[PDB]
């Protein structure tokens, strides 16, 4: 019932690059998700305490959000977009991993979900 500690956004070991790909990741693909009427639910942890869903931390054990996301395009986390990329399919799996077909919360992440392939589709070629 408790909620976990945050995913990790901070890794000063970790090896990293500014790129095309990831510009285009931050600027066009979560900027274009984060401000969609839709985009509430995900802009921050899951808080399974205030939300009363003490089973969301049984059943869900890679946590990821939009908030996560952006804070780890800012601080140039993923080596590669691939990376970037894992992390938004790992939100919308948990939404339809946790939740019932039709619940409003499935259909919020489906409509990003929309957009986020669209915008993957136009992932620019690597510089
Ligand atoms: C403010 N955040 C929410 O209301 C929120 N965000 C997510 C990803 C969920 C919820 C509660 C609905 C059911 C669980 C769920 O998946």
């Amino acid at each position: 019932s408790m909620n976990p500690p945050p995913p990790e956004t901070s890794n000063p070991n970790k090896p990293k690059r500014q790129t095309n790909q990831l510009q285009y990741l931050l600027r066009v693909v979560l900027k274009t998700l984060w401000k969609h009427q839709f985009a509430w639910p995900f802009q921050q942890p899951v808080d399974a305490v205030k939300l009363n869903l003490p089973d969301y931390y049984k059943i869900i054990k890679t946590p990821m959000d939009m908030g996560t996301i952006k804070k780890r395009l800012e601080n140039n986390y993923y080596w590669n977009a691939q990376e970037c990329i894992q992390d938004f399919n790992t939100m919308f799996t948990n939404c339809y991993i946790y939740n019932k077909p039709g619940d409003d919360i499935v259909l919020m992440a489906e409509a990003l979900e929309k957009l986020f392939l669209q915008k993957i589709n136009e992932l620019p070629t690597e510089e």
